[PDB]
C-alpha cells in the first residue's frame, strides 16, 4: 500500500533517469511497480501527479536536512556556515537529477509543481534573510541591501545556476565548481559594502 | 513586404501582451496585419516562427546597446560602470515585457529559441569575464573566482531574477529594487575578498 506507491514512485524516478515524463507511459510505470494499469490509477491519477510525489519528496527532503543545520549552533566560521547550507541544496538536488530536471520542466505545464516549488522558495529565502538580520544584528554584516531583497535574488540565482551545472546546460558553471562559485557571490554581498 | 513582416511582427507583440502564443491564432496575426491566412504563411511559417522573430530582434537590440556601450571609454567609477550595463537589460527586456515572457516560456519547447538564447547568454557571459580579467590586470578587482565562472554565475543570476520581477512572480524582487540589487551583488562579488 505504502509499498505499492513506493514501487510506482522508485521506477519513476528510474525510468526520469532515461527519458522525459512524456515518453513514459502509465503502463511502464506499472510494469515496474509490478501492478496493472488499473491498480496503478488507484494510487495516482496520472504520471504528473506521480512526478509531483517525487519532486515533493526531495524538496522536503532538501528542507528537513536545512532545519537540521537551523537547530544546531551557527558555525563560527562565516564562509563555512554559508556553504554548508548552500550544500544541502546542491547534494539533494544533485543526488536527484532525474527528478530536479523533470521537476523543473513541470513548472511550466503544472499549477501544483510551480505552487510547490514557489511555497518552498519563499520559505527558503525567509529563512535567508532572518540569518542576514541576525549577522547585522551581532554587527558581522553592514546594514546594506534590504536583506529579503538581496535574499531573493541570492536564493534565485541558486536555482538557476545550481539547475544549469545538474542538467549541463551551455551555459553553465562545471559541477565541481558550482559550490565554490556561489559561496563566494553569497559571502562577499552579504558581508561587503 | 519588409512592412508586411512589421506589421505581423507588431501585431503579435501586441497580442502576446494579453494572451499566451497558445491563445492567438494566425488568423488573429493575419487580420491584425491587413492580410489573409495565407498570406501569412508566404511571410512566416508558423506563429513560433513569428515569436521567434520577435525575441531575436529584442536580443539584438540588447546586445547592440551593450556594444554601443563597450565602443565608449569606460565609467571611472567602478559601480556605475556595472549599473549602466546591467541597465541595458533591465530596460530592453523590461520594455518588451510580453516577448520577454513569450521567449523564456518558449525556451522549453523551441530549439531555435534556447539556442538563441543559449548563443548570446555565451556573448554577454565571455564579454563579462573580459571586464573583470581587464579590472585585475588594471589590480582594481582582486583575482578570487576564475572570472568565466563568476561571469557565468552573475549573468545566470540577472536571468532569473530580472525575469521574476518582470513577470511578478511570487517570489520576486520588485521591479523597482531588482538594479540595485543586482548592482550590489556584482560589485561585491568583482571587487570583494
Ligand atoms: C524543481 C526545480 C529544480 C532546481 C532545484 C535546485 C535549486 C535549489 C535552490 C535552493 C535555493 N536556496 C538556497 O540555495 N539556499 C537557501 C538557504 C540556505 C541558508 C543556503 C542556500
Ligand atoms: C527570453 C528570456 C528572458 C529573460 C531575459 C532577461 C534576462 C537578461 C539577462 C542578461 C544577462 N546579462 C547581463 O545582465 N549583463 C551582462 C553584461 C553586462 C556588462 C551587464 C549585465
Amino acid at each position: 500500500g505504502d509499498d505499492r506507491e513506493l514501487a510506482i514512485l522508485a521506477t519513476a524516478e528510474n525510468l526520469l533517469e532515461d527519458r522525459p515524463l512524456a515518453d513514459i507511459s502509465v503502463d511502464d510505470l506499472a510494469k515496474g511497480a509490478g501492478i496493472s494499469r488499473p491498480t496503478f490509477y488507484f494510487y495516482f491519477p496520472s504520471k504528473e501527479a506521480v512526478l509531483l510525489t517525487l519532486l515533493d519528496r526531495v524538496v522536503n527532503q532538501a528542507d528537513m536536512a536545512l532545519q537540521t543545520l537551523a537547530e544546531n549552533p551557527a558555525d563560527t566560521d562565516r564562509e563555512n556556515m554559508w556553504r554548508t547550507g548552500i550544500n544541502v541544496f546542491f547534494e539533494t538536488f544533485g543526488s536527484h537529477k532525474a527528478v530536479t530536471r523533470a521537476g523543473q520542466a513541470a513548472r511550466a505545464t503544472s499549477v501544483e509543481v510551480a505552487e510547490l516549488w514557489s511555497t518552498f522558495m519563499q520559505k527558503w529565502i525567509a529563512y535567508t534573510a532572518a540569518v542576514i538580520d541576525a549577522e547585522r544584528d551581532r554587527g558581522a554584516a553592514p546594514r546594506t541591501l534590504p536583506a529579503h531583497e538581496l535574499a531573493t535574488a541570492l536564493n534565485l540565482m541558486n536555482e538557476r545556476t545550481l539547475f544549469a551545472s545538474f542538467a549541463g546546460e551551455q551555459p553553465s558553471v562545471p559541477e565541481a565548481r558550482v559550490l565554490d562559485t556561489l559561496v563566494h557571490i553569497w559571502v562577499t554581498s552579504i558581508y561587503g559594502e
